[PDB]
């Protein structure tokens, strides 16, 4: 009852004490948690006035009801019995990050999991207008962690960069402020708004303009200012009639009801409801107009009806690895992930386990254990959750048959009657349809009728330490990887200011800029007095200056500003009078704000002053290791330059120097050189290597085969390094060379080459490596699971004999003999794939999981196509795109067309002929997400991912700096892709920022299925890469999508 839900949402405002546990940090915690709603957040404080964390409940995936996953299962849970405990996943990526919370008594529970389902549902459908309130909210809540109604416009200066838009001028904030009108620079929430409506109104007014061509009919009212003129009931209407279409709007009652939901107005109520000239922008540019038609949206029980062979099951080759499939922690979690997105084909190989019980793995790699029965329960619980057509489980068995029967007894007892044990319709001439077998798991097991890679310690001749290299052997060359992952430290300490009136500088600055108060200080070594030092601070909009005395009482040196007062260090005695005020005649004054720029830049070894641009340049190119940076003062200038090596090429990137801010390229603003060095070693700045190693003088003492190479190599794009086992030969050592005691070395023969020293923390795989690498110098199935198998059968059959096929068995081609078979006939493969399925599946080529172009196997009946779920290439976005085609479901029913008499999958030319003509148009942008520490230029391009007949591309112009309102205003842009067939197609928009060094760099990407576009300006929500959803992100576009005969 309407009564009862808002009781629920309150008992959720006020919040609740329940523990909170994860599996790092040990012990429970116990920190309150509470729903702030204008936020649509959820917070968990220590205390009050805190907030530590947030969940946006926009983004909850699943809100699991017992104490099933990870944080639980760690430490221990004594203390909660299973039903109090709630676990909450939020997340934008593929693992999924968990919240795992334990009430300290049952109803709250109950509470929250009602509650939290009750705003979930609430949110996802609520209008833009409402989410902006809640994000900009959000925004304020940012620039201090508590709760804060209003904002100074300094803060606003430190906000603007964070939406991701560069302040023009000073002067530009200044001059909104005024129509906002607050005069006093503290901007209220109400405000606020009032700025961002304004903001986003007068960047993108152009895309206003142009609907104002004679004849439109929509005659939009003059679009000068936010607030000035208006889109009342009857003329929405005629745009949503005219210019896009949508029927849905032939009847004026409807029209008015979505206006309505939009502002979300209450008061403004009861007047016709009428959309200003910027509400009109604020709604083009989002969901409630989004391309997706909404129809392509539910199951459709029509064509839920065919043979499974007819549809394009959706597929997941490795589920259980999250990540690589060398190095990755393989969860239960990974396969939930799976099935809710939809998926209908988990696979599940199976390895030999410790006691009975089979365990889960890749196989010889080093991937974590998941416990079977734990994958079990888990497919059972969330199979069917979001769609209830059935699950195709692929067990692949390297297990013992003793190990085996375990399985089979487990998967008819846990899963209980969903298992296919008996074929549904007798004899069947055909596959049972998928609406048949509904709510049953179908299992596809083998039915009766090594390379020693290893994680090995590395030694280097140069920077003294191991680093740990993943390391195959094949071919006789190993193959590896790039490796695994008081005073004077304080700001306020400036060590030697050459001159007082340097201290007074730095003090004027930091003042100046911040809006220095009284007790802003800094401190440094007295230029007159030997071993003393002098504490300079500001005082009522002047600098002072006082000497910090040594003196030596006991053998001990202490420091003092007063004689009363004697402290041990210098660290000591400025804290104190941060606590407590320094008495002096004619003031009293405690120490506030430190400001911490002496110079950070030239202590530091990194750092070379007067290095010849050319010198330098040949500095770096002796040290070879590709990430090597130096820091060179460029001559006759303030101007520092920043030089680093990557591959082979010697690039080096202009640093200017605005304020007390140091700017690579346009955008980034890091305070002092130090963090530039420091943050760029943690990201990345070219391509994607991190400058990693610092090109110190003292260091510098001490010092396409490629592609075909990389496809043979056992680790493949992973690895770094290939040596050949051939030329060095193994020695076994005795003892530890720099500790890592167990250890082997690679002396080559020829005296020349340098000494490998490969080493291990095990020395069982010290005998296996050192037997393996010596070496290269010198049926099962037990009957219970075969009963099971009753559809889907793994074929023994020669993978040449396409034809004769039986609807029971199943095919599983691999990629590369895939592509062969497409090529050598098209037509074969099609007509085995009309009542037979095929399962293609990725190469062991691909350590990293970028997963092969599906679109050419699906053309050509694929039933089954897995991409790795892990990644985010683009292949695994254009497969969430078919997938949302028909509901989440996970099937797509073939294009009828496809099946026939004479279709080609991929024929002649001169054939195929035209039968679509989309035309977008990019004319807008808003919130695209910022990356890194750079307002964004952002480019769109188009594209039309398809079969290779139909591929096009056509990029945007770059903008400049500006992430909330990029607009491309008209610049012509109107590429005319053509789609030669409708039915398998996808249109990809996707922005890539271009930063510094000209490499794009990718924010966003928005897949769909052609089928489902819809014409006339519409916003095309955009999503990161693992395709979840970025808050309110779009590009408005104007497709059209004229069919031609």
């Amino acid at each position: 009852a309407e009564y009862e839900k808002s009781q629920i949402k309150r008992a959720l405002e006020l919040g609740t004490v329940m523990t909170v546990f994860s599996f790092r940090k040990s012990t429970p915690e116990r920190r309150t948690v509470q729903v702030i709603m204008e936020t649509r957040q959820v917070a968990w404080s220590k205390t009050a006035d805190k907030i530590e964390g947030f969940l946006d409940i926009m983004e909850i995936k699943e809100i699991r009801p017992g104490k099933n996953s990870k944080d639980f299962e760690r430490a221990k849970a004594v203390r909660q019995k299973e039903d109090c405990c709630f676990t909450i996943l939020y997340g934008t990526q593929f693992v999924l990050s968990t919240l795992s919370l334990a009430a300290d008594s049952k109803e709250d529970a109950v509470n929250w999991l009602s509650g939290l389902k009750i705003l979930h549902q609430e949110a996802m459908n609520a209008s833009t207008p409402t989410i902006i309130e809640s994000w900009l909210r959000k925004q304020i809540y940012s620039v201090d962690q508590t709760r804060r109604n209003s904002i100074s416009l300094r803060e606003l200066k430190t906000i603007l960069p964070l939406i991701n838009f560069k302040v023009s001028s000073a002067k530009f904030l200044k001059d909104k402020f005024v129509e906002i009108g607050a005069h006093k620079d503290e901007l209220s929430f109400e405000q606020f708004h009032l700025f961002y409506k304004k903001l986003m109104f007068e960047q993108q007014k152009s895309i206003l303009d142009e609907f104002k061509k004679d004849s439109s009919v929509f005659i939009l009212g003059n679009t000068d200012r936010p607030d000035a003129s208006a889109v009342y009931l009857h003329d929405f209407q005629r745009f949503l009639i005219h210019e896009q279409q949508e029927h849905w709007a032939q009847d004026l009652n409807k029209v008015r009801e979505r206006m309505t939901k939009f502002i979300d107005d209450t008061m403004r109520e009861t007047a016709e409801p009428f959309l200003f000239v910027d509400e009109f922008l604020t709604y083009l540019f989002s969901r409630e107009n989004s391309i997706w038609d909404e129809k392509y949206d539910a199951v459709d029980m029509q064509d839920m009806n065919n043979p499974l062979s007819h549809y394009w099951i959706s597929s997941s080759h490795n589920t259980y690895l999250t990540g690589d499939q060398l190095r990755s922690e393989s969860s239960p979690e990974a396969y939930i992930r799976c099935l809710r997105m939809g998926c209908r084909c988990i696979e599940l190989d199976c390895w030999d386990g410790p006691d009975g019980k089979p365990v889960i793995y890749h196989g010889w790699t080093r991937t974590t254990k998941i416990k079977f029965d734990d994958v079990v329960q888990a497919i059972k619980d969330h199979a069917f959750v979001t769609s209830s057509f059935p699950v195709i489980l692929s067990i692949e068995e390297h297990c013992s048959v003793e190990q085996q029967r375990h399985m089979a007894k487990a998967f008819k007892e846990v899963f209980g009657d969903l298992l296919l044990t008996k074929p549904t319709e007798a004899s069947a001439d055909q596959l049972p349809s998928p609406s048949q077998l509904r709510e049953k798991i179908i299992i596809k097991h083998k039915k009766l009728g090594h390379k020693q890679q290893g994680e090995l310690y590395m030694w280097d001749s140069i920077d003294q330490k191991w680093t740990r290299h993943y390391c195959a052997i094949a071919d006789a060359k190993l193959s590896f990887s790039d490796d695994i992952e008081l005073h004077f430290g304080e700001k306020w300490f400036h060590k030697k200011v050459e001159k007082r009136t340097s201290a007074e500088k730095l003090l004027q600055e930091y003042c100046m800029e911040t809006g220095g108060k009284d007790g802003t200080f800094l401190v440094r070594e007295s230029e007159t007095f030997p071993n003393d030092y002098t504490l300079s601070f500001w005082r009522s909009g002047r600098v002072q200056h006082c000497r910090i005395r040594s003196t030596m009482e006991g053998g001990t040196l202490k420091y003092y500003l007063t004689d009363n007062l004697t402290f041990s260090s210098i660290y000591a005695l400025i804290q104190h009078y941060r606590e407590t005020h320094l008495r002096c005649a004619e003031f009293e004054l405690r120490l506030t704000d430190p400001v911490p720029n002496p110079n950070p830049h030239e202590s530091k070894p990194w750092y070379y002053d007067s290095l010849s641009r050319g010198e330098a340049e040949d500095m770096l190119m002796r040290i070879p290791r590709d990430g090597a940076f130096l820091i060179r003062k460029r001559e006759g200038s303030d101007s520092y330059a920043i030089t680093f090596r990557a591959r082979g090429k010697v690039k080096h990137c202009r640093i200017n120097r605005d304020g007390r801010h140091f700017v690579l390229g346009t955008s980034a603003y890091f305070e002092s050189l130090v963090e530039l060095v420091s943050y760029y070693e943690k990201h990345s700045l070219y391509r994607k290597m991190r400058l990693r190693y610092p090109v110190t003088p003292e260091l510098l003492e001490r010092y396409e085969l490629e592609k075909q190479i990389i496809e043979d190599n056992p680790l493949g794009s992973l690895c770094r390094g290939i040596l050949d086992l051939n030329t060095y030969n193994v020695v076994k050592a005795p003892q530890g060379k720099n500790q890592k005691s167990f250890v082997f070395i690679l002396e080559p023969k020829q005296q020349g080459d340098p000494p490998v020293e490969f080493a291990t923390d095990r020395v069982e795989e010290l005998f296996e490596w050192f037997q393996s690498i010596r070496e290269i110098t010198w049926q099962s199935i037990a009957i219970e699971l075969s009963d099971l198998v009753v559809y889907c059968k793994p074929t023994s059959k020669t993978k040449d004999n396409l034809e004769n096929p039986d609807f029971r068995e199943i095919r599983s081609f691999v990629e590369t003999k895939a592509d062969s078979i497409i090529r050598q006939k098209p037509v074969d493969l099609l007509k085995y794939n009309q009542k037979g399925l095929t399962r293609v599946y990725p190469k062991g080529q691909r350590v990293d999981s970028s997963n092969y172009d599906p679109f050419r196997l699906w053309l050509c009946g694929s039933q089954m196509v897995a991409l790795n779920f892990q990644t985010a290439d683009k292949y695994m976005q254009m497969n969430h795109a078919l997938f949302s085609l028909n509901g989440r479901t996970g099937y797509v029913l073939q294009p009828e067309s496809m099946r026939t008499e004479k279709y080609d999958p991929m024929p002649p030319e001169s054939q195929r002929k035209i039968l679509m003509t989309l035309t977008v148009k990019v004319l807008g942008a808003r919130h695209l997400p910022k990356l890194g520490r750079s307002i964004a230029c952002p480019f769109v391009e188009v594209e039309i991912c398809g079969a290779e007949y139909d591929n096009n591309k056509f990029k945007t112009t770059v903008v400049n700096d500006n992430g909330l309102s990029p607009i491309w205003a008209p610049t012509q842009e109107k590429v005319t892709f053509e789609i030669y067939d409708p039915n398998l197609a996808f249109l990809r928009f996707v922005v890539y920022e271009e930063d510094m060094f000209s490499d794009p760099n990718f924010l966003a990407h928005a897949t769909y299925p052609i089928k489902a576009v819809k014409s006339g300006f519409r916003s095309v929500p955009l999503k990161n890469g693992y395709s979840e959803d970025i808050e309110l992100a779009s590009l408005l576009v104007f497709c059209e999508m004229r069919p031609v005969l």
